[PDB]
């Protein structure tokens, strides 16, 4: 029973009936920067005595924040911001929400409703902006509206395929007395009456039936199955299926266990790409079959059988026509199949001994690999140790670009929602905030921002909100005064010809610049820089240690390359898998 600050028959601004839908959500954070059309807001959240909120430095920090509080947790991720330029600087976060899936809802101030249209001061048709890039938005234009548009906002943005929604609050809603109404029924008739129904039987026995009969068979799993860990490992158990795990997959499947085949994709381990080459099944569970996975799509499991389970239907068939289909909750879809498999366990007799051994001969003949050049530290060895030092309990957050892919490839995550990067816009400047939004959703957890130094300094004025949250922020910064990812192409496909991807000061060409460790120290973060690869697991065991944030510039050689690689629109026998920059 919901207890509220107010009397049933009492009066109270707009602004305060917003905040007390909110309490009603369960939110306990917000990520708000205020401005001159949320100021009720802001003046109402501080009469709230259970939401917390986390100021950022700028409102495309606040978006992703919210970001990594909802990857890393499951709730739904609370930003907000004021019109115009507050409002057009969470788009890049909204984006990259809508492309990943993510649960988010973003609160925007607004002009008043009369002025709706004139070009007023520090008006922008926000919701026009954001209409193609959030999962929906609305624009309140009464007060009574406010708890049921905050109830559809909340249940939009967590139910069916997670996404981002937008609610933007003109300022005399908020200035407006009412008594709040919070009975209202959702008017959602057309998106309720096609959420998708629990499995059909019919449908599970076909698949099981497709996998006794099938020899080579390959899971294809993605960032659908981050709330099915424990059923996919239980389905995996009963069917010894080798785990072929997407960017936004990680976690789901552990990456140290004997099955799985890590991640696939442009960037995925030789064997994994081998596997979905020439499987004869494959389970697709919970992915959207995205270029960067699958390449030219025609040769893409070219003779596999493919089962494709998704909660939206307009993925299933949409770049990949599966020739079976199933359309709900994978976590159901598990359990249905987990039934299955156990009943008729003795009747199936499934061993796919012979394909896994196909496959584990191309797992050590074709394994993730580096080179150590002297003194110089590897970036992938630095995010080895600390996989070690962290015994892999670590929540990890990364910027986009090498650092990020290493991030993925040389870090064994146990769980899901460990895993926080931008895989689908991959918007740089991500890692920092994400980081924060975790921090404050996981306060016992490790938190560690692997980020480059191209992505890292897009945001670096998060670290005075770091500092001021006293969040323990650890910062992995794979410094290599490039940016390194389209440093890489340039080097493949342009003759190594350098097109403005030189981060440092050519003047003084052979100096670290920009000086990161004086970025932590204006916030009052204690910072250290590491260069030689004997002194850094000393150096990430003193970052680990120290209480609180903490800044770790680990230079690396910027010759480096991500490998494996499948160039864009390939086929598996295009796979690049030897050469660097040197
Ligand atoms: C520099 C860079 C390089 C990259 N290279 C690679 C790469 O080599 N390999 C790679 O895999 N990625 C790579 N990506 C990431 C990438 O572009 C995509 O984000 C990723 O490939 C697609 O993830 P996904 O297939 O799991 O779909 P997601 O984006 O994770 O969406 C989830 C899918 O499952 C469905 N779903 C959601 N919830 C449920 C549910 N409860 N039940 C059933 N279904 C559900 C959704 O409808 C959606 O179709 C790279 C990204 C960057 C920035
Ligand atoms: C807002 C934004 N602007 C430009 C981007 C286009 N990209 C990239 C890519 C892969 O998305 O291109 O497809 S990666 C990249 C450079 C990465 O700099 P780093 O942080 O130092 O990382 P590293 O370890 O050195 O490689 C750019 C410029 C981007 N994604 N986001
Ligand atoms: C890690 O991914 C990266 C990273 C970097 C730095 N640069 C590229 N370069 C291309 O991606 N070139 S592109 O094939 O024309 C292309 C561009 C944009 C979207 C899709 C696409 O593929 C379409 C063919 Cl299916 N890729
Ligand atoms: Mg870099």
């Amino acid at each position: 029973t919901f207890i509220s600050r107010f009397a049933p028959d009492q009066p109270r601004k707009g602004a305060d009936i917003l905040v007390e839908a909110l309490e009603r959500q369960g939110v306990e954070t917000v990520f708000a920067y205020p401005g001159g059309a949320s100021m009720e807001i802001h003046q109402a959240l501080t009469r709230s005595s259970s939401i917390r909120n986390v100021l950022p430095r700028h409102e495309q920090g606040g978006v992703f924040a919210a970001e990594g509080y909802a990857r890393s947790s499951g709730k739904p991720g609370i930003c907000i911001a004021t019109s115009g330029p507050g409002a057009t600087n969470l788009v890049s976060g909204l984006a990259d929400a809508l492309l990943d899936s993510v649960p988010l809802v973003a609160i925007t101030g607004q002009v008043p409703r009369r002025m709706i249209g004139t070009d007023a001061f520090q008006e922008t048709p926000i919701v026009e902006v954001t209409r193609s890039i959030t999962k929906h938005n609305y624009l309140v234009m009464d007060v009574e509206d406010i708890p049921r548009i905050i109830e559809e906002a909340f249940f939009l943005a967590t139910s069916g395929r997670p996404g981002p929604v937008l609610v933007d609050v003109p300022k005399d809603i908020q200035q407006q007395l009412a008594i709040p109404n919070w009975e209202q029924a959702m008017r959602l008739p057309g998106y309720m009456s096609r959420m998708p129904k629990p499995p059909e039987d019919s449908h599970l026995e076909q698949i099981v039936r497709l996998i006794s009969e099938s020899k080579k068979p390959v899971l294809y799993v993605g960032g659908g199955c981050l709330n099915s860990s424990d059923e996919l490992g239980r389905f995996v158990e009963l069917t010894g299926i080798p785990v072929a795990s997407t960017l936004m997959g990680l976690g789901s499947y552990p990456c140290d266990d004997e099955l799985s085949l890590h991640m696939l994709g442009m960037h995925g381990t030789v064997y994994a790409n081998y596997a979905v080459e020439h499987s004869d099944l494959l389970l697709a569970f919970g992915v959207r079959f995205d270029d960067r996975v699958t390449g030219k799509l025609e040769a893409f499991a070219s003779r596999a059988k493919i089962v494709h389970i998704d909660i939206d239907s307009a993925e299933i068939g949409k770049n990949k026509t599966p020739h079976v289909s199933v359309c709900g909750d994978v976590k159901l879809a598990l359990q249905g199949m987990n039934k299955v498999l156990e009943n008729r366990a003795e009747e199936l007799k499934l061993d796919f001994g012979v394909w896994r051994n196909e496959l584990n001969v191309q797992k050590q003949k074709f394994p993730l690999s580096f080179k150590t050049f002297g003194e110089a530290i590897p970036p992938q060895y630095a995010i080895k140790v600390l996989d070690e030092l962290t015994d892999g309990k670590a929540i990890i957050s990364t910027g986009v670009g090498q650092h990020q892919m290493w991030a993925a490839q040389f870090y064994n995550y146990k769980k899901p929602r460990q895993w926080l990067s931008s895989g689908g816009l991959g918007a740089m400047g991500f890692g920092l905030p994400a980081a924060i939004g975790a921090s404050v959703a996981n306060p016992d957890a490790i938190v560690v921002d692997i980020d480059g130094d191209g992505s890292f300094i897009m945001n670096v004025q998060e670290l005075a909100t770091i500092r001021v949250e006293n969040l323990p922020v650890k910062v992995l910064l794979l410094n290599n005064q490039h940016l390194g990812m389209v440093m890489q192409w340039e080097d493949r496909f342009y003759k190594a010809n350098r097109a403005h991807t030189f981060l440092g000061d050519p003047a003084q060409e052979d100096e670290i610049f920009p000086n990161m460790l004086l970025f932590a120290a204006a916030c009052g973060i204690p910072a250290a820089r590491v260069t030689k690869k004997a002194d850094l697991r000393e150096a990430i065991q003193t970052m680990l240690d120290t209480p609180g944030p903490y800044l770790l510039d680990v230079i690396c050689p910027h010759q480096e390359h991500v490998l494996p690689m499948i160039p864009s629109g390939g086929t598996f026998n295009d796979v690049i898998t030897e050469g660097d920059g040197r």
